[PDB]
DNA sequence: TAATTGCTGACTCAGCAAAT
DNA sequence: ATTTGCTGAGTCAGCAATT
């Protein structure tokens, strides 16, 4: 209360409650359930920051994928055209 | 009762002309209730935003996702067709020119 | 030499479903 | 099942910028 009541279980929660006032009962578990929904709130929050900073990494990747990727394209039309003129030229040779 | 959407678009100058003359405890409870209501909207905003953020972040995600996809079909394309130009040229080579 | 605005992390609550 | 876990909407506190 508040520490020893949310980090301890359902059975040995039970067995602290066993002759418990029948109206308090019903306080303390309102209680520990307050504060769990606040861990929650806390792990909701936490999540979606998260999850926003995968999400923009996974652009950021595919940004660079894409620029790979020019690189390559680049690459590869100067290589085809070095045939295209090597093939051209010979096909002159009459 | 007394509608909200009105309370929040006046003026904190008009405010004060309207309870001119008015009960304290229920001068600064109004106060008060206008602030929770502009509160209610700035967290609406705060809310809506980030979700459109996240969704705008999602469609760019898929346009790059399909940009990507354009690149490989030409990367592929490309070394095929200086394969070709290659091949073609080898044989001419053979023939001798 | 005030009071108001807009934002945001944190809490509380409602209700919804799954794991316990 | 009960309790748990999650999440959108509201509320408040307290910060800086504005008037
Ligand atoms: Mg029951």
């Amino acid at each position: 209360s508040d520490d020893q009541l949310v980090s301890m279980s359902v059975r040995e929660l039970n067995r602290h409650l066993r002759g418990f006032t029948k109206d308090e009962v019903i306080r303390l578990k309102q209680k520990r359930r307050t504060l769990k929904n606040r861990g929650y709130a806390q792990s909701c929050r936490y999540k979606r920051v998260q999850q926003k900073h995968h999400l923009e990494n996974e652009k950021t990747q595919l940004i660079q994928q894409v620029e790979q990727l020019k690189q390559e394209v680049s690459r590869l039309a100067r290589e085809r055209d070095a045939y295209k003129v090597k093939s051209e030229k010979l096909a002159n040779s009459g």
